[PDB]
């Protein structure tokens, strides 16, 4: 005759995303448990982003187009200025930033979050491009995601390897489930969402001192970024394939990634080099992106589903009755390219939606 | 000073193929360490092709476009027969083939090893389409792998779950390694083959009591099948696509596979209807093909790699020297839709290729 938890919640995905919202969840007391395919152990794997990541920080959107991005960006810098003195996160001083043209810097309006933010005079920036300079920050994208993992054990966090088809897996033992499974929102019967999509991203790992960031998008043609993290490597990348589920590894990308980031920084090599730089691997991860933007609301759903709710529910196409309950669903994902940078924030409102819900239809 | 085996092989994938090569190669006495990402336990993983086929036997080829394929699938379904009285094949009774043509028909040349094989009267066959009917047999895909696994146990063979980027990782422990890594191959330094390609399949995978096996391929805009597989649970396909990479499910495809394959015979459903079928899962796998077809053949090849080599060798483009060592690479990838089918003649192939290789490199 124990007392009982009354707030149990699932959270489906361990991604950043997952994680990030798993452990505000625990922090709030709640009983959290987490049930995804892909594990922060699974540090190869294709089957999901977080692996992949640079991870730094550097918005992509002007207020006015992206509101929550840069809210949850603001929030989530916050986060990993207090993680610099353990060292899970790293500055990244004097990161350079080259774009097109004066629109391409997006108001400029996280300059008062990155320090030391100031335009580059022409003779630091490629040719013709324009470009500032800050400070900001990087987390290795894998330990990360093991970091928070052992944050939620600490908290009583569990978590399960599973992979889900229909709704109704996901809501055993909790009537409440987060969904954040990236790319996976579009397949699972309940959710179906087929704005889901893939936006591939192929990098090369390299052993490098190199301490400087340069992220440039001036050259539509190539984009290039050079990202180091914690641990003596720098992330050279790379590529935006919106729509493209290809893992494998395009060896003329390889060479105009290497060719385009030694012109950014020559420190990347050994002897300023192409052969002088020393390739670590070579990676593809897809981003786990959305048409119509991230996706972070609670929706109400009755279970079991039927056909008219989902094209792919289980069973016969003919289906009713018992048993017959309701349900609340918190999607989180479609973070394309900025999963880490806006984890924080968007964990922040994924656990707001969770009170609000339980306030409203969980006692 | 124990007598230690002389006869150890690496062999790099555990799909139909690794397992099917790893287990002739252990019949022979080889001491055989089985190196892979994907595991026969890893029955929903998308990172392999073994798990999601139906799986029959189809001929695809013409003698004359596919010498190796006809002989590799004649052995195989010899083996297959011997395995129908332990349940670990099973007979599908007058499988019904149709195809557009004459042509579609390969010349007949199964009509020796399918029993029963004799043309189908137009009155039973799609309007305007031609067919032919004969049995033959069908394996539970994702169990079957895990029989070979089980057989494999017995006689010493060993696994380790391991993701490899470059060819020294695997020339660990042996000096001949068996490459069934399927799509995989593509982007291992050392293999680099840019030939290699997806073909997506997505299937249906349905409850029902219905053993009658239906291959439609007369219709050019709807590739259809129905294969039963042992269990009480059929198979509806299908689609390929040749160098898709999507794995999402595709809620139109659902509709026309059942739509199609309902057309096809109706007893797939309980009441004959569409909203009568009942579903069990959505599926997607990439089946994993090459240009110029499968790759079964023996390569010497010096390690370390250099940037000559290969454009993904690892640490930097400028390299030598030592050590130095020449080992046996012996392919066997690119059987697209007919891995199951042709994976014991394969194996066959690719064991005597390591037989020879050993009498004339490795003593
Ligand atoms: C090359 C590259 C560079 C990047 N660099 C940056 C960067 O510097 N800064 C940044 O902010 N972001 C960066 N990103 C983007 C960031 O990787 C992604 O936004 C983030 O990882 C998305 O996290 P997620 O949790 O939403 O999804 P994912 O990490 O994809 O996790 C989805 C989770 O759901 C699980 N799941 C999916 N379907 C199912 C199912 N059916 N049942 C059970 N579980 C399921 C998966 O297994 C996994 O646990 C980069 C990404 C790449 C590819
Ligand atoms: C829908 C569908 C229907 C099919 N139906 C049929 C059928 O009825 N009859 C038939 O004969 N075939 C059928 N097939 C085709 C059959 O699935 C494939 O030909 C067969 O599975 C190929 O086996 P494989 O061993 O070559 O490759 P895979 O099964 O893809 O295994 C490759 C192995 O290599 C490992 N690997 C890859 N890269 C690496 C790396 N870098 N390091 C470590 N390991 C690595 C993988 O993890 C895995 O262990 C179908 C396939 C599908 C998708
Ligand atoms: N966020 C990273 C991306 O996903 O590639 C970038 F910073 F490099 F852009
Ligand atoms: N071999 C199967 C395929 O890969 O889809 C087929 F028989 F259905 F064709």
């Amino acid at each position: 005759l124990m007392m009982h938890s009354q707030k149990r919640v699932v959270v489906l995905g361990s991604g950043v995303i997952g994680l990030s919202s798993a452990l505000i969840l625990a922090r709030k007391g709640y009983s959290v448990h987490i049930l995804a395919r892909d594990l922060p152990e699974d540090v190869s794997s294709q089957t999901f982003a977080s692996p992949w990541a640079g991870a730094n920080w550097t918005p992509f959107m002007t207020l006015t187009d992206g509101p929550r991005q840069a809210k949850w960006e603001e929030s989530t810098f916050k986060k990993w200025v207090e993680l610099v003195p353990t060292g899970h996160a790293m500055w990244l001083k004097g990161t350079r930033r080259f774009a097109q043209n004066e629109d391409g810097l997006l108001g400029h309006w996280y300059k008062d979050i990155t320090p030391n933010y100031r335009p580059l005079p022409s003779s630091e920036c490629p040719p013709g491009a324009i470009g500032v300079t800050y400070d900001t920050l990087s987390v290795h994208a894998p330990k990360y995601c093991q970091y928070l993992a052992r944050e939620l054990q600490k908290l009583g966090a569990t978590f399960e390897r599973r992979t889900v088809t229909s709704l109704e897996q996901a809501f055993d033992g909790a009537d409440l489930v987060v969904n954040a499974t990236g790319l996976g929102a579009k397949s699972i019967a309940g959710i179906d969402d087929q704005a889901a999509e893939p936006i591939r991203g192929q990098t090369v790992l390299v052993k490098s001192p190199c301490k400087r960031c340069t992220m440039d998008s001036s050259d539509p043609a190539s984009p290039a970024y050079i990202i180091p993290r914690p641990g003596g490597e720098v992330i050279c990348g790379g590529t935006y394939g919106v729509g493209d589920w290809d893992l494998s590894v395009n060896p003329e990308t390889v060479q105009r990634i290497l060719k385009h980031c030694l012109r950014l920084d020559p420190t990347i090599s050994s002897d300023g080099t192409i052969e002088g730089i020393e390739v670590l691997r070579h990676n593809v991860g897809l981003r786990p992106a959305r048409r119509g933007g991230p996706r972070v609301e609670a929706e109400r759903i009755v279970l079991p589903l039927d056909r008219t709710k989902s094209p792919l529910s289980l069973g016969r196409g003919s289906a009713r009755a018992a048993k017959e309950k309701e349900v609340t669903l918190v999607h989180a994902y479609g973070f394309s390219s900025a999963g880490y940078q806006q984890s924080w924030g968007a964990a922040e409102d994924v656990a707001q939606l969770v009170d609000e819900a339980f306030q409203r239809y969980h006692g």
